[PDB]
């Protein structure tokens, strides 16, 4: 097709012309009196929400160069919310700010990559100050706390995390579940979490956490690349009858073999998921064979000739439920049987003792980990149906908290935490005098999310701002109660990890969109 | 249809126009300061890229005569990509600025004819004066050494190349597959290479490389012109029943067959690819029968009175892998027995005694070469996936430089050495004044690489042009570092094959666009 | 009021559009088979003409940027005619002609400076080329015949010529007037002529010949500047019930005097002339009364103490006829006795043996030439009226070519002398490649009248301007014959004084026009 | 002081370590350094020559040497008699930034309406 093409300035204005839309749009939900955003659909009552995440997937922009502005920005924000599970609205309003202030630089006639060397050493500096700033979070008081913070100020929350956590370990598994009646339960069972995520974002069934639940699924090993939906017939016909959810994990499945999936799941003839093996290599042939020890099934190698249409039932191994997201697979409560799994395990615990490298005994102590370790399950109870699923959403949305501020630790909230390290780094400069305006654009960026925290609560930014700054270490704005004080123990935290990682995917896409000279898209028609 | 004919200068212009878009939108990624690119993708998020390949095949012009102007030059800057594996963006800001400067040329009156032949023997001289700047690489430690300056400065990847040169030769055909591990690995197999390539773009599975590779594919020999896919179906469906990949090999597909085989590989029925058989006449048909014994497959010639719809799945040989780009195919890991093959060398070695002629003698020691030499295979190795795929695309680049490195030398990289050459032109006259201008056009042309680097570093273009000129030899500006010296020894080199096909294919466009007096195309509705 | 301001070639297409509206409606009446042009008075029927200088001065054009390119090569090309009394076409033609080639150049990006410098030096050297080929007109016998040639081969306007030119001598003052019968009559009588011509063009009463002719005036000798109209009003009132026109020899004429004057003349109440005083200072003063004494009038010198207001009739000197043009004024038959002439003369010889300086000697002589050699008059004869003032033009514009003969001499007619002369310098250089173009521009040019002379007849410019080259010497191209041959023997010739004029004065102002960067003029409004 | 707007270059030049009171200060001294070499690139861009590089090589030396651009050689400006009294340079440059200040710190102008 012939495309339009832009350049220089005319491109730059476009694309923040977008980003704006973007970012005005959800920045609006920032902070304790964040407005409401009003999301149509023609399929009943439009939606009323505060959520940022679910504004910014709305937003696609008419002009083509004005919507790559808007994509760019909210590919590289969201990432910030699966790393760290918070700060896509953090890292749009500070890519908001990084641009804007960049482009009125490079207007100037400074030049676009000391303008980014600039902000990327302000940020490096920025991370290490976060570091210093933070409180860590190691005792299972700490942890119950930080729960409940993240669960709106419950404490029932914070006690169920702490006690998963107890269970299967700081760096262990833990899903959540709906609860079978009013009292929570928990319990260990046969598990495993590989990093693969789904292959394809139309098999999302659950569109709230961006994920793939299926119950009581069989699950399909294949060591091999899928192409075809010819040599899948006889098992998806197997799968059909039996009436049960499928999982395909294989070396890939592309071309038409996915596109086929993804439609037949979307008409639901059949419900299906395919995700990557994890790992490549020889190692993927090991840890293929693991998943089938724990789920009971078989690997379908076609190295020492197995073929994928003389594959049945009894084949596919089968667990009680399989949890997938954009990044990560986790198998819940496999059917394998207890003697094999045990034996897999003293099988590599034999192969530890034989291991040369310390590379081969790092790598064979993670998959030993994975099947002895097993999954926490916690089943969240409550009087209602409707409360039931309301407290199991706050479950899982501390519980992403929490892990976070076990990594990492926790800073104060509120944008605080940001505008505290830009304070200390007045005397951070570069190689020239653009690099030190690129270094002085990103400090001043920092103050981007405290202020439109005080502007949604009806304050003057520019005072509170001043007020915060002339405090130390984790002193801050409680915007909710228009109070000054230590902001960790007024009990107004973010996780280290979600800060950082807002800041640096922030200054990622800023990054690049100034330094960007030419961009190509179709014509208006 | 009805046809839009322009004329003269009022065509002329509108080439400029189109590779104008062309040049612009992929010059500005040119250098180490090089800006980025935003392709637009309307699945998804769009593309960021430094790739002024990736740039170049998007451009496309609404205006058909502008339009026409754009595949000229993005045609012929291809092929010095083709040739070398790099210089398809410095071959189109040549284009750019021969034609820029010869149509101001034409328009004050000076014959298009003369400014052609001036700018011909302006650029015959500067390839001369290439060869003569040009540093040898010969020895095995310099072959590290400028596979490791092509690898982002990674000694692993220059002593894997080294390595790899050192035990099939300078000549050797040389593979780089996924790693199975940590480890890299170096094995030789049983394997050919032959110059035929695809037969339709549309083929290419890996856009990045620009390439078709086909994992364990069957491979039909085939002594005749397929027109019609009549005569393919008892294969194509014996094929897709095992369900792996197929390469044909025939004197050539086209009409009917070709269209049928582009539109199934796209919707992904069956995963197919053709290439001519090599060389013509009487020697095709003695190395489809070297394929054949390497592969272990039977031809399928007409002329012993075999029909292709008799062709069962035991007559096509198969192999590992084969890789096939827009000039060359390669054939990994035939399952050819070393009995047929070393019986078939034997034979060939035979026919060397008995052979009368010179010319015979040459043509049957490079079958040989072929069957006896097989083919290295680098499998490159890391800790993560990501990191694996990331040095195989480093080590695939890198050798392709190191190639031409070998053949013709490396010379000043960062547009100095063209710069350099022009400089040592400023006496070189022709049969007449236009001729003059022709020559002045092309060696004022040579210094757009560099200024076009300089100027994205934002440093004045002609300043740095001035220094560069007032030294000699390889001495010239490293734009990352901002400091003179000899280039080589820094470390900023090109191939001497990459500068002078860049230079050549460049000339060879802008000569004829200057001599264009008419153009043709279809009228916009 | 508001200015329209241009800039670079926006400017000097502008000029070059309008220059083309000039020199394309001049250019068509060149040469032996000139074409008519059709000049519009709305007081009558048209005017058609072949005369090059009454076309010319009509031309004025509605886009003021365009006007202003007619008005620069109207201006100067005037002064060739001035100077000669012929060559404002051929000075027009070649101004286009420089200038055409000369902002192809500009726009190939060559020096304006340099090009400019260029053409000055093929000038420069095309002059002294000139005076090579140069015939000397000096014996009586070469003044009838270039007076006959001049004169439409009319033996009788060639004696006449040369029989007053013997009897005033070659340095001498001619007049010719209307004759009084069949017989021509050749008298000298006491008169002088000056280098000062009218104050302003509105005098002008002759407009073919461009000239003031007062017939019987008064002349008042004012030793002052007259800037108001009240001190001349007493003498004009005087002037006016004698009926007689005035003409005015001032220091100056400016102001609100010479406006009023303007208007008077253009009405027709009173019928005067104004021109300043000969030279300046000391010298000045002398010659006013040399005027004085010849017309038999008083100086009116403010310096002893007189008034303009107390100048009566009898203060004002007369002659018989008094001619003003652009440069020049001559007084015809003063009306000062004999006595007080040939005393002012003897006063003058006895300053001369009082003088110590040479450069007091030679200003002397120069004043008793003027008074002792007094004007020759040609009455020219005929049998009508008619025939009479058409012979008087041809016997005018003759004597204007002889006197232009004698001084430089005269070389090969038909735009033959420009064409061989730069045939000559071909060989020509500067000091660079820029002035090296400006040169071959003007050489070029310089076949613009040949070509032209050549179009007009119907024959191919390249063709006859080839064979003219291909000759040495004054050979060249009889237009109006269609042969080859000695073109002073065959009688087309231009006095040298011409072709230098018009070359010089079109080189002058294609030089500033070239080197033009800006022009502001007054608003479309 | 020397001509053909060298004096103005070299001042400039010697005045690469001025500061004032904050960093919008320093903004405006190296806008008006930068703004002295406008006469100097005017009168090599009029010349036809480059005006980056010329004004590159006035730099590198000291005191009146500078660049001819009527002969196109460098050397000392007042020995070569391109020259410029000191008064005049300096009206110049004092003239040229007080109205220049001025506009820059303009917030509102009033007008006669267009008809
Ligand atoms: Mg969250
Ligand atoms: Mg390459
Ligand atoms: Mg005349």
């Amino acid at each position: 097709a012939a495309k339009d093409v832009k350049f220089g300035n005319d491109a730059r204005v476009k694309m923040l012309r977008g980003v704006n839309v973007l970012a005005d749009a959800v920045k609006v939900t920032l902070g304790p009196k964040g407005r409401n955003v009003v999301l149509d659909k023609s399929f009943g009552a439009p939606t009323i929400t505060k959520d940022g995440v679910s504004v910014a997937r709305e937003i696609e922009l008419e002009d083509k160069f004005e919507n790559m502005g808007a994509q760019m920005v909210k590919e590289v924000a969201s990432k910030a919310n699966d790393a760290a599970g918070d700060g896509t609205t953090t890292a749009t309003v500070l890519a908001q700010a990084i641009i804007t202030e960049g482009l009125k630089a490079v207007a100037a006639g400074m030049n676009p990559m000391d303008l980014k060397r600039g902000i990327d050493k302000a940020v490096t500096a920025a991370v290490e100050e976060l570091k210093a700033l933070s409180v860590p979070c190691s005792d299972s008081k700490a942890i119950a706390q930080v729960g409940t913070i993240s669960a709106n100020s419950d404490e029932t929350v914070g006690k169920l995390i702490a006690e998963a956590m107890d269970k299967v370990g700081k760096e262990g598994v833990i899903t959540v579940e709906d609860g079978t009646g009013l009292q929570d339960e928990l319990d260990v069972v046969e598990g495993m979490q590989f990093d693969r995520g789904y292959l394809s974002p139309y098999f999302i069934n659950k569109p709230e956490t961006g994920a793939v639940e299926l119950e009581s699924p069989f699950i399909l090993l294949a060591d091999k690349k899928i192409s075809n939906i010819r040599e899948m017939l006889p098992v998806l016909e197997a799968v059909a009858k039996a009436g049960k959810p499928l999982l395909i994990i294989a070396e890939d499945v592309e071309g038409e073999a996915l596109a086929t999936l993804v439609v037949n799941t979307m008409r639901g003839i059949v419900k299906v998921a395919a995700v990557k093996a994890p790992g490549f290599g020889d190692r993927r042939k090991a840890m293929l064979q693991d998943i089938a020890t724990l789920t009971g099934g078989t690997v379908i190698s076609e190295e020492i000739g197995m073929e994928l249409e003389k594959a049945t039932l009894e084949d596919l191994g089968q667990a009680k439920r399989v949890v997938i997201n954009k990044d990560t697979t986790t198998i819940i409560d496999g059917v394998g049987e207890e003697a094999a799994i045990q034996g897999r395990v003293a099988q590599i615990r034999q192969q530890i003792e034989e291991a040369t490298s310390d590379y081969d005994r790092e790598k064979l102590q993670e998959r030993v980990a994975k099947l002895a370790g097993g999954v926490a399950v916690i089943k969240v109870g409550a009087a209602t149906e409707v409360e039931m699923k309301e407290k199991k959403a706050r479950v899982e949305d501390a519980l992403h908290a929490t892990r976070a501020a076990v990594e990492e630790g926790v800073v104060a909230g509120g944008g605080v935490a940001l505008i505290r390290v830009a304070s200390k780094l007045a005397d951070l400069r570069g190689q020239n005098e653009d690099q030190n305006v690129g270094i002085k654009v990103a400090l001043r960026a920092m103050e981007a999310p405290l202020r439109q925290i005080v502007l949604n609560c009806g304050e003057e930014p520019s005072v509170v701002a001043n007020t915060v700054k002339g405090g130390d270490g984790n002193y801050g704005y409680n915007a909710a109660t228009e109070e000054y004080g230590n902001m960790i123990d007024m009990g107004i935290l973010d996780p280290t990890k979600v800060t950082r990682s807002a800041l640096q995917y922030a200054a990622s896409v800023a990054g690049l969109m100034i330094t960007t000279e030419c961009m190509v898209t179709d014509l208006p028609k």
